[PDB]
RNA sequence: GACCGAUAGUGAACCAGUACCGUGAGGGAAAGGUGAAAAGCACCCCGGAAGGGGAGUGAAAGAGAUCCUGAAACCGUGUGCCUACAAGUAGUCAGAGCCCGUUAACGGGUGAUGGCGUGCCUUUUGUAGAAUGAACCGGCGAGUUACGAUCCCGUGCAAGGUUAAGCAGAAGAUGCGGAGCCGCAGCGAAAGCGAGUCUGAAUAGGGCGCAUGAGUACGUGGUCGUAGACCCGAAACCAGGUGAUCUACCCAUGUCCAGGGUGAAGUUCAGGUAACACUGAAUGGAGGCCCGAACCCACGCACGUUGAAAAGUGCGGGGAUGAGGUGUGGGUAGGGGUGAAAUGCCAAUCGAACCUGGAGAUAGCUGGUUCUCUCCGAAAUAGCUUUAGGGCUAGCCUCAAGGUAAGAGUCUUGGAGGUAGAGCACUGAUUGGACUAGGGGCCGGUUACCGAAUUCAGUCAAACUCCGAAUGCCAAUGACUUAUCCUUGGGAGUCAGACUGCGAGUGAUAAGAUCCGUAGUCGAAAGGGAAACAGCCCAGACCGCCAGCUAAGGUCCCAAAGUAUACGUUAAGUGGAAAAGGAUGUGGAGUUGCUUAGACAACUGGUCGAGUGACUCUGCGCCGAAAAUGUACCGGGGCUAAACGUAUCACCGAAGCUGCGGACUGUUCGAACAGUGGUAGGAGAGCGUUCUAAGGGCUGUGAAGCCAGACCGGAAGGACUGGUGGAGCGCUUAGAAGUGAGAAUGCCGGU
RNA sequence: AAGGAACUCGGCAAAAUGACCCCGUAACUUCGGGAGAAGGGGUGCUCUGUUAGGGUGCAAGCCCGAGAGAGCCGCAGUGAAUAGGCCCAGGCGACUGUUUAGCAAAAACACAGGUCUCUGCGAAGCCGUAAGGCGAAGUAUAGGGGCUGACGCCUGCCCGGUGCUGGAAGGUUAAGAGGAGCGCUUAGCGUAAGCGAAGGUGCGAAUUGAAGCCCCAGUAAACGGCGGCCGUAACUAUAACGGUCCUAAGGUAGCGAAAUUCCUUGUCGGGUAAGUUCCGACCCGCACGAAAGGCGCAACGAUCUGGGCACUGUCUCAACGAGAGACUCGGUGAAAUUAUAGUACCUGUGAAGAUGCAGGUUACCCGCGACAGGACGGAAAGACCCCGUGGAGCUUUACUGCAGCC
RNA sequence: UGGGGCGGUCGCCUCCUAAAAGGUAACGGAGGCGCCCAAAGGUUCCCUCAGAAUGGUUGGAAAUCAUUCGCAGAGUGUAAAGGCACAAGGGAGCUUGACUGCGAGACCUACAAGUCGAGCAGGGACGAAAGUCGGGCUUAGUGAUCCGGUGGUUCCGCAUGGAAGGGCCAUCGCUCAACGGAUAAAAGCUACCCCGGGGAUAACAGGCUUAUCUCCCCCAAGAGUCCACAUCGACGGGGAGGUUUGGCACCUCGAUGUCGGCUCAUCGCAUCCUGGGGCUGUAGUCAGUCCCAAGGGUUGGGCUGUUCGCCCAUUAAAGCGGUACGCGAGCUGGGUUCAGAACGUCGUGAGACAGUUCGGUCCCUAUCCGUCGCGGGCGCAGGAAAUUUGAGAGGAGCUGUCCUUAGUACGAGAGGACCGGGAUGGACGCACCGCUGGUGUACCAGUUGUUCUGCCAAGGGCAUCGCUGGGUAGCUAUGUGCGGACGGGAUAAGUGCUGAAAGCAUCUAAGCAUGAAGCCCCCCUCAAGAUGAGAUUUCCCAUUCCGCAAGGAAGUAAGAUCCCUGAAAGAUGAUCAGGUUGAUAGGUCUGAGGUGGAAGUGUGGCGACACAUGGAGCUGACAGAUACUAAUCGAUCGAGGACUUAAC
RNA sequence: GCGGGGUGGAGCAGUUCGGUAGCUCGUCGGGCUCAUAACCCGAAGGUCGCAGGUUCAAAUCCUGCCCCCGCAA
């Protein structure tokens, strides 16, 4: 009796790690998210050779 | 004093802040009554005494010291009826026999036997429930009060109504007191304007108002707000204190450890060396050393487990000169201390001690909430919700006041719409044939090699439609019938629903599953049937009757009524449990092959001598058919009808309906008609308890209380008589409430 | 009796061992131990005997006292009571010690030893608001804190992230200093519109202004971390070797199916007739690893684990006996529980598991000694699960704060 | 929220579910939206689309033309539905109505909101005019309040004038997307845990269902040398059972204790063994499959907590299930899920498992029914003492090996029977103590320590009965004897005989047999409360009172009890042997069995000790005898026999 | 069913945000050497897994389809 809901428990418990572990996440990046740094363009043109 | 009267009122009426409980702060009871007067039972008898039986005192001793009254539980004694073949929610209805004789009544007690019948409460869709609560009896124990708001009702005055504090006065009435409050005027955010005003450019439209008018003061009642706010109940939080006489660690000063063993360093001697080293003996007496009592500890097992003991005993076990055991006196205190660290320990309490206070913390949760009858009578749904077992608005109920006839049923007529069915005209899916562009595999020419598209026929569709109902829905006009309906306001409860039939989804076209639509029953519905069986069938209990007719369902016995009538079927106890499938079971229709030119069968083409084969549909049966305590799907007996089908007629059968009698409610005009189940809940009318006022009484020639009884009223309830009791108590009208108990693992007492 | 662990989760419990003397005693070792290892033998009484010898004493005489020989008795001589069972092997902890008073004594804590770090003395650290204190009447060979845990051999790589330490300019930043300016107000100017001094007043920018942070180095017995893919050797198969990607760096020694191995009762060897356990190896380490230390390890342990011997009522399989209860009599006399009970069985029905309902079956009335199948028995308003916009303890880069510190 | 969690969802639009008005749910089936357009809006005017065939330079299936056919097969910004060809689809001219104030009246609706709207006024666009225009073919494209920003303003301005500030109108700022929005501001652990509730909600067992599971079938492609159906049974189809995995959430959260084991069983049959049969690809021995059959039986160990499973060794066999996965007020407590600790792993962490490991309190005196035993009462038409019948109930029910038949039948051999006789075991049961043993606490003996009887000798107490060696009665198994034997009756499956219906055939319809360890008996035990209270033999005898009777009372008869001595009986009652003309128990005497040579004395020895007297002495329960002691005297209870009929 | 990958021969970027297809090694050809390696000089090798859309332009954005790898299975 009650052998499932045993094992069950345990596996919510689980989940609420992941539950924290991605609102901690969240709220971390709210409170500090830098943006990827600017990748500067290249310019880019040959002459190519004639004969 | 419309305050209490010994469980009340102070905790304390009494030698009570006592007894008792706690180390302490602190907590904290129980317990009143002789008589007018002790006149408190001289004396005698039984007894060791207690306790009795007389005799005396007294109005009374059945007033004799827990001494007014003396209920119930509970415990006994005697006996009028019944009881040892009986299956019991304990009664109720019927009923002999026996025994009595009353509030004199179509009486009382008991109860062989027959019928019927699973407590009360709470909580539930649903409880006899094996869900909850109560051992029993008694007492106590829960919507109250203050101040505001609003509505109804009553009264006074009325376009007005009314005073508050305060001052005089019986703690009163009343007089004075007009400040203030509400209303008569509204509109606008406001300036402001005013029967109008605001918006707007507007004499427009529209909103809110006016014309279509009643308020106010006080009282009663309903509800609401703020207060503990109907009563009981947390785990907790915070504040101030009390604890280290237990236990943790520390500090100071004491004290305890029977006996035995092992033999460290060092030292000495002897040997040894050039010297040392080295070797052997002896001495020596180290150690969180060894073995083992006291003492301390607590590893295993048994026992104990309403214990001898709220942690022990018995048999073994570990340490036992050490980081040892223990005494005395001290220290550290809870947002703290102490911890060789277990969140362990800090007075049998520790993830935050104990006591008191804030405090009646809060509890959308559980439990409880006390007299009676009558009128009406739900909901378990929608929306929103840090919302889902809560709440709010609507729906559904009730009361009142208005409108009033505006409601409803049916018929007739009109209309909106795309479901069932059907259909392929579109969109998808799809079968066969034809015709086929191409496509691939072969040498640009072909394969029956994939094949687009076209066409012919043929299927199919919740999210296909050229079509398209039945019902249901919205209206209109009459007619016939019925009595509802709407507006405003007061009060609610309900938001867990259940099953059954039908139409669907989810599921597996399972579920007493789940979610909607629709109708019913239950919920909140007793009675009859289905053996028992909320939801199925029949049918709605105001009450009495030893009257009648019926419904579902029945009629051989249990058990009321047909062993009814007529015609067939079944042989399986089918009826009284299930499929694919199998089968010369049997009944009834129909078709067809052959047949006295002689069949089928059997006999060596003939003998023989009247039937013989196949198939379709259909009624009732058969096999397929094995589960666990015990026949075990007919309720049982039992049944060959007492089963099944068809038809007919009788009778039985409810609390349905009818007849007779009574009560109440409503409607219309004392009558008639109609109605009278009920949970949550609304409304009305009453009974009873305590106290007050005013009248009128009762009571020592016996009050209240208590105990009986066969009386009275529709209920709550009220009398009368007798016994006990020994001094208070009803009745009528009105008023005010500590006003009604069977349940709260309620509190206290008794048993 | 016979058997002897066949019992059982497990030799739990019991049995067996036990004193003194003599002989004898292994692996291993930190050379002390292990060790009472283990395994054996002796034990009574009598006479040689106030013994050989020893203590006391002036001596007599008192005590102590081995060893033998020679005999006697019994089933048996520490004749009773009291007094280790032992051996082999592994895991963990070195050890004695300490711990959940009252379900855990242990591998947990402590420990000596190791290391890191703070502290120059009014030390750091700690208690307190402060004074005043502990530290300490101490002074870096001392004191506090973290981690590890005797001893032996060792303790590898990574400073990118986080912390700590040290820097130097610079960037960012508060209060406080500064007050450019702008608004309001109004003497006055004006036909008005509007402008507007001074004063007052409401805002106020530049500039200035520390630590921290940013930045740069170091530090791992600081918190921590310690990889993928591809190819390659003349049988094959594996790769000493090579390529590339990523990282701060890619796990070294040692150990390994482990207190760690899910698959798994891995495979192999040993032990048994039979071994999911055990031991020895192997290494595809789900998910070892070097001071939250790695690997060994004598001694120690009421530690955990496996195997032998002894021994037995643990068992095959139960029997008998003793005492105390039970039972009868005399005395005394509770408790939990309890809606009232004249309280059967079967099948069924029902809130789906009935003493109580239905249909049958069975049953004369009342007890006593016994057993526990039922009364969903008693006890404790379930601790599991879910719910409540309940509580408390704890954690952190949750939110908002406070002390402390700079 | 078909427990919670994960996943998914949360507001709005379209369709289907939705059952032809509207509305209508589920974590039902499909998709879209959080915009876009300055023209893709308004108006005025004009206008048809897709596709196919044919003709044509590049040109190709498909670009552009041209003719014919061609209801929409197109398009309509953006999903779907409803519309649209007097277009809402395409093109062109001018413009901004994608206006301001509004708004009769309606739809929808709990509210808040949302939707439609003629018409009026102001000032305009297009148009000759009528007239149309308050965005788009229609239906999504959005967010309350509070609080801030901005613009306007015949509003207010706290003595007054200003101002500060506010109001009104317009407008902006929310993926407040959990979209009717808790705060401006917020994550976890609890195994150290606690409270209030719920069977409204998880689970076990129960109930319903039966997808799955187990078992059984239908069809028959086939496999099987041929041959579907000896055996096996593809592709499909139909059931039963309620042991499996599930679905549901109906009972239980003011408690229905768990896996495994132990003790004790009980039931079903889908039969593991034994019994009886059909078919066989059954020669014999063996087997295969199916039918009947539930009477009895159905092992001991190693490993593991285990169930299970593997293994070892047996057995005739090592059956499958139900009983709350039977059985914890019957036991155990090893596994698992309390508090401790540790490893691996995860986490910054408290801690946790996707894994392990060592240690960890099992309470209850039985009221009722039920079950096993034992009594008391009454009844059974007189009162007693014995012996009995059997309605009915319980018990028992198993089986191996060997010898013989017979090396026969059978077979090429190998091997090797049926049936019928006979012996002897295993397990199990009943009884009993003569035998073998156990026990034997009032028996006998040996012996240690100490204390006592004054000492010696001889003994007593205590030390587990001090210990040790024996042992009577009784009680006992492991010991012994015996049992499940012979068979009858009726049947099951099966085998048939005669025999029609249906000139044949046929076990069947009438009729007649056979045939199982099973059923009913036989065998053992209880049994007349069998209220239906039975039957037989024997004994006692009609009393005395009252009362009119019915009936009542009092002494007794036969007989029994109280009381007493006891055991062959026993918890107590009861039962049985006895109670003085009695051997019932004790004692006494004589024995048995048991122990094993007493004490005293003498002799031998220095002594411990040995020997003789002497199979001695001692001896609980056992046997026989014997009134020596106790069973005294007494008391109590116990019939006089109802009525009716029939036959005598 | 739920995720991750397919870029010259190998290992890897670039993909979100469209703009000449790349880095390291390797392969091939020619030198150097007696010859091989190293070294030096040139070149080839992917139209970004496949097939269609969108765009002036797609490895990159969209639609389908096929492989590889993890789990569950
Ligand atoms: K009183
Ligand atoms: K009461
Ligand atoms: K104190
Ligand atoms: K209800
Ligand atoms: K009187
Ligand atoms: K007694
Ligand atoms: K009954
Ligand atoms: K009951
Ligand atoms: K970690
Ligand atoms: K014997
Ligand atoms: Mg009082
Ligand atoms: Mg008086
Ligand atoms: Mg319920
Ligand atoms: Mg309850
Ligand atoms: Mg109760
Ligand atoms: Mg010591
Ligand atoms: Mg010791
Ligand atoms: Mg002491
Ligand atoms: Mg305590
Ligand atoms: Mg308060
Ligand atoms: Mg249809
Ligand atoms: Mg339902
Ligand atoms: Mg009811
Ligand atoms: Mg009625
Ligand atoms: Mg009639
Ligand atoms: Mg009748
Ligand atoms: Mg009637
Ligand atoms: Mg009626
Ligand atoms: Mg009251
Ligand atoms: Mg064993
Ligand atoms: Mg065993
Ligand atoms: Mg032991
Ligand atoms: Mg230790
Ligand atoms: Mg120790
Ligand atoms: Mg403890
Ligand atoms: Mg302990
Ligand atoms: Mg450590
Ligand atoms: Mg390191
Ligand atoms: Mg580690
Ligand atoms: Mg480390
Ligand atoms: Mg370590
Ligand atoms: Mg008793
Ligand atoms: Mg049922
Ligand atoms: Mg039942
Ligand atoms: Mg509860
Ligand atoms: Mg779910
Ligand atoms: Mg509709
Ligand atoms: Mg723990
Ligand atoms: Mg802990
Ligand atoms: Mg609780
Ligand atoms: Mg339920
Ligand atoms: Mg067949
Ligand atoms: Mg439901
Ligand atoms: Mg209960
Ligand atoms: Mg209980
Ligand atoms: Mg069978
Ligand atoms: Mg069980
Ligand atoms: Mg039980
Ligand atoms: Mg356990
Ligand atoms: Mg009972
Ligand atoms: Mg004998
Ligand atoms: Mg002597
Ligand atoms: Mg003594």
């Amino acid at each position: 009796i009650g052998f499932k809901e045993y094992h069950r428990v345990k596996a919510k418990k689980l989940d609420n790690q992941v539950k924290s572990k991605m609102k901690r996440l969240q709220n971390e990046l709210n409170k500090h998210k830098l943006e990827k740094p600017n990748e500067e363009a290249a310019v880019r043109f040959q002459f190519d050779s004639h004969g």
